[PDB]
């Protein structure tokens, strides 16, 4: 089976999500043919030179899955678009493009974070265009770490002071551009399986969940497609009247 996750939004103030992700990497992921992380692995990223210990702890844990023989792949989210090749090397992950077409047991599947499908959020798309401009990334990454941390903290506060869903036509256009009947994405935090029509045939759009209270993954096998919700930790059973 091939596994997909997204929207973990890891951060040091949420240690329970980190613990659930480490348990996932130590168990379930080790049996996978491959693991794909479709963006928003981290709540924020200001560059690969950041000494945040959470970054090394996560890199080591992913690298152990890779060393155990499970290739791991990453598509950027809107939160963590600055993840680069230094972190790819540290973690053993392979960085992928904004859109990729995969062969999953004979089934053609498009994968992306999903924010580029949210063409009705013009203000998000304006932000995205700015922070994906190469000279703007190069300028930001040149700034001292402590300045970058101050900028990011301020920008997060400003944003906090509701993620828009995908545009249906943008979904059809992406699935027809790639001539696929299957699409897996995250970003909208609305886990679902949607049936639509693309390329003159039934088509499906599978959406991952955010890791709020529990984890979410999509498991693709040669036989089926599974959207799975599971607890972060091993909830031990323990023991009413008639
Ligand atoms: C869907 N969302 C959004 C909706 C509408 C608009 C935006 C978002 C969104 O995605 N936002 C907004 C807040 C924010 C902070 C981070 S960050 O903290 O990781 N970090 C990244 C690197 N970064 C700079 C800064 C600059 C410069 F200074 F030049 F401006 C350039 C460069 Cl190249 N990177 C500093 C901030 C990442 C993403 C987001 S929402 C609700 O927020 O989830
Ligand atoms: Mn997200
Ligand atoms: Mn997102």
């Amino acid at each position: 089976a091939t596994l997909f996750i997204a929207d973990l939004h890891l951060q040091t103030e949420e240690p329970a999500i980190t613990a659930g992700f480490l348990r996932f990497l130590q168990g379930e992921a080790r049996q996978a043919d491959a693991l794909y992380i479709l963006g928003d692995l981290f709540e924020a990223w200001i560059g690969d030179d950041d000494p945040n210990p959470l970054h090394q702890q996560i890199a080591s844990a992913i690298k152990a899955v890779v060393d155990a023989g499970v290739p791991c792949y990453f598509i950027h989210g809107n939160r963590d678009f600055l993840v680069g090749q230094r972190f790819a090397r540290q973690s053993g992950m392979i960085l992928l493009a904004e859109e990729e077409r995969l062969d999953l047991y004979g089934r053609e599947v498009l994968i992306m974070h999903g924010d580029t499908l949210c063409t009705d959020d013009q203000g998000y798309l304006a932000f995205r265009a700015k922070v994906h401009t190469p000279w703007i990334q190069r300028l930001f990454l040149a700034l001292p770490l402590f300045i970058r941390h101050r900028i990011a903290a301020r920008m997060r506060a400003d944003s906090k002071a509701e993620i828009m869903d995908v545009n249906p036509q943008a979904v059809v256009d992406a699935m027809e551009r790639h001539h696929v009947q299957w699409l897996i994405h995250g970003h909208t935090h609305r886990p679902a399986v949607h049936e639509l029509q693309a390329n003159g045939q039934p088509a499906w759009r599978v959406v991952l969940g955010a890791w709020h209270s529990e984890g979410s993954m999509v498991k693709v096998t040669p036989d089926d497609v599974e959207l799975i919700h599971f607890p972060f930790l091993e909830e031990n059973l323990y023991f009413h009247h008639h």
